[PDB]
Order: C-alpha cells, then structure tokens, then sequence
C-alpha cells in the first residue's frame, strides 16, 4: 500500500464530507486499498465520537496560523508518540490531520492542507512504516478494526 495515497484519501474525503473540494485530492481520487481506506475511515470517526469532548477543545486549541501550524503538528505528533506506536495512535494521528485540515479551510488558511498532507506522509514514511510492517501491515489493521466477526 502507498502511504501517500493514504493520507491524500484520508484527507480529501475528511474536506468532501465539509464541502471542500480539495484539488489535490481530487485527482488523487481519479486514478484491496479500499478496504484499508474504509477501515481507517471508520476507525477514525470511532475515535472521534469516543474523543468528542476532547476534539472541541482542540479545535478551539490548535491556535493555527501560517508560520505556527508545522510547529502545532510537529508538537502534537511528537507527544501522542512518546509512548511508542500502536494502531490506535495510529488513527488518533490521522485524526489530528483531518482536524488541522478542516480548521485551515475554516480559518482562510486553506494553502496549510497541503504542507498538512506532506508533513503527514513525511511522518508515516519516517516514524511509523516500520511498526506498521512488523505487526502485519495495513491487512492486519483491517483484519483487528474491520467489519470481520471480533
Ligand atoms: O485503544 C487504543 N488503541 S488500540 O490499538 O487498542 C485500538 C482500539 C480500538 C480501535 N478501534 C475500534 C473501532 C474500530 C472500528 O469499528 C468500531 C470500533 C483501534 N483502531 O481502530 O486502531 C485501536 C487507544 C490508543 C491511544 C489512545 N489515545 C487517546 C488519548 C490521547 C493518547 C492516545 C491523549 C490525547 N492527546 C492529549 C493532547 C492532545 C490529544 C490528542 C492528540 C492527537 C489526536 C487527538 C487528541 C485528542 C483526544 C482528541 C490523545 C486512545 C485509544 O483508544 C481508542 C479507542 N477507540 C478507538 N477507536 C478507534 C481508535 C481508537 C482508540
């Protein structure tokens, strides 16, 4: 699976279900990855309903502006980490993403949600490909968080 792909899929449909139309991912959506792309949607809105409360506060948290938002994402990753990597911050992650992106567009700061996309596979591709391939890659994500008989 392309980690990219994930992220941009992840992201666009995040924007598409506000009514942004995200050009990027509007042609990253024209070209099994739909099962992980699915699963990961699913999980996340799971993860979101759970966090809710906590998912407001955040909003109103983030302080994003042009020159702060990477530090923002870059403090945030690195502290959801620092106890290591499982699947569930894994989603928590892609989570944050989709909220960094959602608030750029709703502050006018709509340019941030690409420079979002890249630090995010940047990420994955640097601090989480190796977890994720040892503990049996996106099928095995599927297989625990899917629509399979628990
Ligand atoms: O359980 C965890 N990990 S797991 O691997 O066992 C597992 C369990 C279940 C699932 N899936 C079940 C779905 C499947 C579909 O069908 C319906 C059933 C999955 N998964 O799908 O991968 C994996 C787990 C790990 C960490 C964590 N943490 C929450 C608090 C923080 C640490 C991590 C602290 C908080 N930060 C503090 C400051 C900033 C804030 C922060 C940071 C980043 C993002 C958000 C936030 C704020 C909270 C909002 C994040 C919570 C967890 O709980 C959940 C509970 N339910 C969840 N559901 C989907 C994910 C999920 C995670």
């Amino acid at each position: 699976y392309d980690n990219r792909e994930i992220v941009m899929k992840y992201i666009h449909y995040k924007l598409s279900q506000r009514g942004y139309e995200w050009d990027a991912g509007d042609d990253v959506e024209e070209n099994e990855s739909e099962v992980v792309h699915l699963t990961l949607r699913q999980a996340g809105d799971d993860f979101s309903r759970r966090y809710r409360r906590d998912f407001a506060e955040m909003s109103s948290q983030l302080h994003l502006t042009p020159f702060t938002a990477r530090g923002r994402f870059a403090t945030v990753v690195e502290e959801l980490f620092r106890d290591g990597v499982n699947w569930g911050r894994i989603v928590a992650f892609f989570e944050f993403g989709g909220v960094m992106c959602v608030e750029s567009v709703n502050r006018e700061m709509s340019p941030l949600v690409d420079n979002i996309a890249l630090w995010m596979t940047e990420y994955l591709n640097r601090h989480l490909h190796t977890w994720i391939q040892d503990n049996g890659g996106w099928d095995a994500f599927v297989e625990l968080y899917g629509p399979s008989m628990r």
